């Protein structure tokens, strides 16, 4: 089931991705939250930049009015934007993605980027070149903005996505800080997992949160269509063979036994489905480690743009 966070808040191990490329139907998101919670997710994963938070909160609000769950028996999170980093931006922000969602509250609103942009309406910004256009914030004042969206009780807690242990220190060496991130959202799957992060946020008492658990959508835009599938290597599908169950089942189980929390994406129903099966089996000790040794260091987001930003989380790399 769930994890205590470091706020006293209880998250859910298994967690929804909501987002899908725009070719998909907008509707497609309301239909498919009503399935996830159906068959058995209880949080769930939106954003800003999904564009879909109006259907997934209607799929919340659907399955409360027909008493399927309660409100407190669904973790919802939401996203602040690149462009929203500035702290008088954050709280109203927060409040049109409520209203978008028609949810009162989030059960977790994140710092979705540190890589602040052009502050406006536009999502990606240009110049008149068509490249996209960064901007400059400390985010230890966005961050003071956040807390005063907890303590307006309009986020029951806070946390960050796509931040290293840099930007994690800084948070965590604020003066006058009032709460740390309950959890970091970052990349992180079998071929890239995060280990030394993993362990310096454990020592912090911040869950770590894996996104693209299963490899990622593959989306060409923002990802090289020639890197590895993920979900079909060779130790995960003799893992499979193992275990009876599937390569993404493994991805999933991987990361539930690491103390990580994990989402994964799915807009087919059987899929869906699929995933909760999670819980239904273990891995030993020794699966676990052959796991461990699939580590390649390999982000599937791939972008030049991104990579130039002062903040990237990945600048290591270069
Ligand atoms: N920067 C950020 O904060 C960030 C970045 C990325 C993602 N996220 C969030 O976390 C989620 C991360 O997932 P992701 O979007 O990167 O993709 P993902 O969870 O890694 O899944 C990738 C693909 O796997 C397929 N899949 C799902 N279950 C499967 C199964 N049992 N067997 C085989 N294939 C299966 C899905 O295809 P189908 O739809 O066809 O089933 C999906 O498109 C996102 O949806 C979003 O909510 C956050
Ligand atoms: C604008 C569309 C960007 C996009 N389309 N396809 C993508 C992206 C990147 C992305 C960035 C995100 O917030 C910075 C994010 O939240 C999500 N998400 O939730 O799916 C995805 C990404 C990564 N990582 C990968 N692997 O594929």
């Amino acid at each position: 089931q769930c994890v205590k966070l470091n706020d006293g808040h209880f998250m859910p191990v298994l967690g929804f991705g909501t987002y899908a490329p725009p070719e998909v139907p907008r509707s497609k998101a309301l239909e498919v939250t009503k399935l996830a919670i159906e068959a058995g997710f209880r949080h769930i994963d939106s954003a800003h930049l999904y564009n879909n938070e109006e259907q997934v909160g209607l799929a919340i609000r659907s399955k409360i009015a027909d008493g399927s769950v309660k409100r407190e028996d669904i973790f919802y999170t939401s996203k602040l934007w690149s462009t929203f980093h500035r702290p008088e931006l954050v709280r109203p922000a927060l409040e049109n993605s409520l209203k978008k969602a028609q949810l009162d509250y989030v059960d977790l609103y994140l710092i979705h980027s540190p890589m602040s942009l052009k502050p406006g309406e536009e999502l990606s910004p240009t110049d008149e070149n068509g490249k996209v256009i960064f901007d400059i914030v400390d985010l230890c004042t966005t961050w003071e903005a956040m807390e005063k969206c907890k303590d307006a009780g309009l986020a029951k807690s806070i946390g960050v996505s796509n931040f290293n242990r840099r930007q994690l220190e800084m948070i965590l060496n604020k003066p006058g800080l009032k709460y740390k991130p309950v959890c970091n959202q970052v990349e992180c799957h079998p071929y890239f997992n995060r280990s030394k992060l993993l362990d310096f946020c454990k020592s912090k008492d911040i869950v770590l949160v894996a996104y693209s658990a299963l490899g990622s959508q593959r989306d060409k835009r923002w990802v090289d269509p020639n890197s590895p599938v993920l979900l079909e290597d060779p130790v995960l599908c003799a893992l499979a063979k193992k275990h009876k169950r599937t390569p993404a089942l493994i991805a999933l189980r991987y990361q539930l036994q690491r103390g990580v929390v994990v989402l994964a994406k799915s807009y087919n129903e059987q899929r869906i489905r699929q995933n909760v099966q999670v819980f239904e089996f273990q891995l030993t000790a020794e699966d676990m480690k052959a796991i461990d040794g699939l580590d390649r260091n390999l982000h599937y987001f791939n972008s030049d743009s991104f990579a130039s930003h002062p903040n990237y989380p990945y600048s290591d790399e270069y």
